[PDB]
């Protein structure tokens, strides 16, 4: 049974992100950790707002044994509107839990893969920093680069045009967020496509409300079209799937905690709908959620789990091993 | 790691006509601990049959020896090949997570979230004569069962002049009405119409007509004052996909012997994620067997109702379920 | 009236094993028919053992019946759906056994539409060289509608499709994606084999059986006609695909479908613009002659691909046909 | 193979029918017979046409094998404006196969059933005259009896209600022959209910081309409906079947002929669709086709096959026993 | 009032044979009907009937006089509304359908000295009709297409079908000949739903112009005409699809074309003016075609379409392919109303 | 040829709780001259008698010149007159009537003369339960079986009403046109009510709003009486969009919406639908109920006919081109 609930701001210097650690401890001395990397933007938080209702969070989940997790994560599916604090109260629960049955998350998610494949980012900049950017990155191994593009069209081709001529061999991820209009974000695909370019997933290019656009696009598009921000929960994804909007769905522990994400497995390799794995800023400790959880299940075929790169941590403190764009469990 | 599997036949004597021939499964871990399964195939639902079962004993065998139980999941799309043998798919898949639960000193129902200590079955009154289904559903209610599943589809009238003399002797009890794919829209219909008009309240219409007609099943649960259920309609995630898609039906009977444990899971999300309720119920399991249900709708705790009473129908010397059985109540110890 | 009903274990030998369930049906009257039953665990979940083990009660559900009432057998024969290759079998067998007694042949029972069909042959999943060379082979064997199987590499297929297209100029293909790409990757397929000028008859299942939407997308933008196989087992699989108009085509396999639901399959393609192909899995040549007959009979395939007992070794020819090169016909 | 084939005209007084005949007879000396019962309501025929046709009918089939059935099908259904024909020619040509292959349609088509019962009509005539008919009908052993509406909402009603009085034991297949409008079609159905009688099935209470007033009726009516004009090939059928139009197909090979009628069978019990089989004006060698397709299908819920019992046949020409309401195989 | 109705077979040899998919002919055997008004007037009309299209056999219209007197004698042609509704009866006879509406008008407007182009509207004075161009070597069809163009025909129709590869062929030979005319291709349910794209497509990257890419599909297959719609850059009609109001009500609730080809031999006169409303209430282009009519048949369709003036294209030829017995003017390719 | 076309008001008295109409007078080179009559409506087509008076000119100018066996080019031309569809109808008929005379013949005859004779119904007011039955009791006296009874602005009194007029009318069928009054839910409850008192109710006439096609559709689902458009069928565009939605069982037709153009379509898409129909009017005077007359008796192409306009104005000289007798309608 949890003894008790701790909430704690945590701030990390990029190369700031503030998150919110949260700390459950058992009757037994165990302890589990997990970590809530809010976003203002895709899910409307405020890290000052998390960190205000720490005694409600201790209250509701107090007293409940670790064992019967699902009455901890019916209780946490309340905290809707804090879904970065729902996925570390939730984590942080099956952390705890691991530990008292002798085993990790991953394997308690039923161990699928002992190895899984992070891509590394190429944000917005000059295409002169983007494509430095880039041999960077390829450079170090990764062979999945996500590209950001979405507020200038023209300038979005030429980027994804000359990053790929400086990276042949890897594959590429494009998260246009929500930056263009359905014809804009078919002109794009077509145009990268008519350089020989191929992108393997073509991520939420119009706006989150916008079902019809992702069809649209989906339609148009010879590239896998993928939801992330129209993907929230699992009656999202539900909703996506009876329209027939998306060829992906990009999980995000931190819009979905984990028994959202959970559903949205089940659903998507009952509804031939592919699966990515993604991240906000989540530092070492915080993306070891979704590590665990992408190693256990195995049920994704891209994973952009690269946030915890971007930080400076003194140490490590994901509970796996980092080896170059790999990661694996010991 | 798995270091051997094994398939053996068991035959179980019922009370009224005769036998369920299921096939246990017993897989051994190089740990020493043993996890056990058990499928009770149908012809019917499934179109399986024991000897079949038996005869790919090796190679089940084949397929998961060799790997770890902590990578359940891998042997659980090992499995799921066996699309054909549905029941060997649930008992290996549960024998898997009965011997993992045991290496990790815990047991399934809370592996699968521990989110109830407690469910109540139904009791099933058979089709017989309108005086021996009265008769039976006394006896029923009288051990103190309080949901009664009951079977009719072979006779419209018959089966609504059942139901109101059940429900007459049963006063206080809530019914779930099982026709067995029996009647066309229409019947169907009618059978769910009259016995309303009779201010009788059916808890859960399981599937009145034909496995093949989804249309069917929604005209019915368009028009049905009562929630509608698919049952054979609804054996795997897609099946059951699909039925969402089609908004088809209000309910989903889930049986392991149907989906198996993966299926099964997938199920529970689905509907969870599209307005569906559901009820979970069995073949001919004995209690080694109810035992893989007991603690899946205990874990999971998605059921609102359970008509899980095979091993109570058949008998058995010593109870073999790891589980409580409290008169129609079930917990774990 | 049948007297009685045995199953028996058959192996053959590729040429570079196929183990299929020999049925025969004995009537009172001492006429004999046969069937093969060649099952598949990948499409129909079967494994050849639990085929061999329900021998007796395929013998208790229809000893004792007249195959003049065959209507009755097929009836009966319809609750195996989880062996349909045995419910082919036995149903084939009966209308091999009746066809006798009635003094004919099963393709003239049928209808007798067609008097002589054509068969393709395949093209393996190999190196680019080896494939290359297969269908030069194959192609100086006189086939002229030539099978490539594709699905695991988009890339090495397109270029598998244009250096097999590049020897056997004359001849039509079928290409069988056997379910590999995703709905993305099975349009580009196509249009990257458009876009070389090359035309392909009929474009096989490219996406996983259930997803019928996949289909019917690949469908849309696909130059070539879709057809839809592991989608299709039984009849109320092509209502569906029907209903929702996601194929060009349905390619039967009497092994998926045994001649009860082939017949229907026939009929509701007929009536709703749909085309047909027949096809086999390892059929020796007493098993193809099941297909024959029907193709034959019916008339209704646009294409046939049944050319699993020629990669098989055969002591002796067991069909009732004639095999004369890539063309078949009755005698 | 076929070496003629000829056209009779035969009439048939009531207690008139004028039917064609369809002789074909083959090298071997076998002869084969069928019957067209043309309908100008119904399929737009006129008897003096399908005479007229006589040599163009015989230079479609002569020559032609007919242990090629198929091919001879496929030619006749060109006949598509001569139906009837179209039925007759098929089976003649069945009927004579069969004879070379010494067994009878009925096996030849699948032997399903040794015997199916037919009903007896009670046609349209003053609410007493209905009721004599009825007791008449029901005393002569028949228990599915159809009777014809559609004049006279208000009299329907009244009608049906005495006819079920006094024949309390059998089974009731009511046709509108299309005279209601939609909402005239539910009332009926609605108001026949509320006197507690049931009505096995509902025939075309709409017009042909109303294939959304079927499913409108089929929706609220708590009787099958069923499609008897709306159904005349297998492209209707298909049609119906993609609308959910129906819970019935009334079948009448004087429609449809012997091909496209076994494809609507095949079609129906692809679809969740229940089978009736009807006629127009055979005589016993014309209803004889229907009994054998019948028998050998195995496809009917219900026998609509009473049209020879109304005629007046020195010499009974079918080849099957007719038993009371009764026909089987010999 | 009607006082007589008589049928009679009257046979017209084409200048050659005509060859479509799956089809040839060479002779145009029509049933001609004379009805005669207690007023002394005389009206006439011609039916064309087609075994393909509409199931009929000539002889089988011969031998239904009596049936057709019956149904309309006595009847006052200024009623004509009555025995265009009696008429419709005869929907497995659609040509005699025709011809006797038509007749009843051709006598109606002689008795209010008027022309029956004016009784239905005297939309138009002028119509223009293209010239068929049939199946052959892709040599003769150039050569046909040729020999139309120089006669001043300005709207070619060809023939396909039969032969994919050829047909893409043959209309680009023929578009290299004709520089300036309009292009009506008709594939006469030839062609499988893929084939059909195919077809427009090769012709369209030939930047060859198809004003009406007539049925490429089966006539039952209505989703198919509606994925050809879909693909095609060129517009797509409906001909033997489109037989009854009925067949079009339900070709517009399913989107599936922008044209319908409007064939009196297959509608008659009710069903026809049905379907040019019914377009013009949803957005469909139509044409008028013709079977095999002689000049006192297509004088049936020229007075339709000139009164309508419904219709962009018209496919008018049948009595080119074959004195003048029609009541209107010919020149050249021009139809006009005297 | 046209050579002139005048518009003129004509005021009508109403008997009980006037209608200002536009005649109009088609001029021809011959010296025939053709009449219809514009019955305009502030609510229905957003008309206003003065507006229509105000473009005389616009409209002599549009057709002057045209000769009227020309008459499909005017009636294309006059379709622009989308905006006065009550004056599209008048010139539109004006000039059939101006063609008939010339050819010797009647208007009905130039569209199919159909049928020799129609029955209208006539209207019962919104008013007390018990001035409602007193007209109905009179409106039956008259000899007419077919009684319009106006309803919608009070669900309970509106059942009241057709019970107690069922009552002192029985024999005769009933048209409710509720005009827009009704919610969904007010629309299905009041087919219902009615339905339970044993009434029947030939055609359920515009329960909801004119835009609400889904509102139409709904109710026409549930009620067990066939469901009109009236205010949501005005054009043949509008009719295709209620037969693709399959919104409704009925279509009231009435010139004053659509003219003779659009009416003539809107009669064959019903006939090439399934879809009955019934002919309206606005407050057309003798003269103006002549052309829906001739245009029912022609095409003879209504179940119903609520033609009464012209029986509730004052007019001490008939001036229609048929015959008025009792409750039905021939021509001589
Ligand atoms: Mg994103
Ligand atoms: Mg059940
Ligand atoms: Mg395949
Ligand atoms: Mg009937
Ligand atoms: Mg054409
Ligand atoms: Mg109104």
């Amino acid at each position: 049974r949890i003894v008790n609930v701790k909430l704690s701001l945590k701030r990390y210097e990029y190369e700031e992100s503030r998150n919110v650690e949260v700390e459950i401890v058992l009757e037994s001395g165990v302890k589990g950790y997990g970590e809530a990397s809010p976003s203002f933007r895709v899910n409307g938080e405020r890290v000052e707002a998390l960190l205000a209702i720490e005694n409600a969070v201790r209250e509701m989940i107090t007293g409940i044994d670790v064992r019967n997790y699902a009455r901890i994560f019916e209780i946490t599916d309340r905290l809707f509107g804090f879904p970065s604090l729902k996925a570390a109260v939730q984590f942080a629960t099956l952390d705890a839990l691991s530990q008292e049955l002798g085993t990790q998350v991953c394997y308690l998610l039923g161990g699928k893969r002992d190895e899984i494949e992070t891509d590394k980012t190429v944000g917005i900049d000059t295409v002169e920093n983007r494509v430095k950017e880039a041999k960077k990155i390829f450079e170090e191994g990764f062979r999945v680069i996500k590209i950001k593009v979405g507020e200038n069209l023209k300038e979005d081709i030429e980027a994804v045009e000359e990053i790929a001529k400086v990276t042949r061999g890897a594959k590429y991820i494009v998260d246009a967020n929500m930056g263009y209009t359905q014809k804009e974000a078919v002109e794009f695909a077509r145009a990268v496509y008519q350089k020989g370019i191929d992108i393997a997933v073509y991520e939420q290019p119009v706006r989150r409300e916008d079902i019809e656009g992702l069809k649209f696009v989906r339609f148009h598009s010879p590239f896998p079209v993928a939801a992330d921000e129209s993907a929230r929960t699992k009656f999202d994804v539900m909703r996506l799937v009876k329209e027939e909007a998306v060829d992906y769905v990009n999980i995000k522990l931190m819009k979905s905690g984990i028994s959202d994400a959970l559903a949205i497995v089940e659903i998507a390799e009952s509804s031939g709908l592919k699966l990515m794995i993604g991240c906000m800023g989540e530092s070492s400790l915080g993306i070891n959620q979704s590590v665990h959880f992408a190693l256990g299940t195995g049920a994704f075929e891209f994973h952009d789990l690269d946030s915890h790169l971007m930080l400076k941590e003194e140490v490590f403190r994901g509970k796996f091993i980092q080896d170059g764009p790999r990661m694996r469990v010991k």
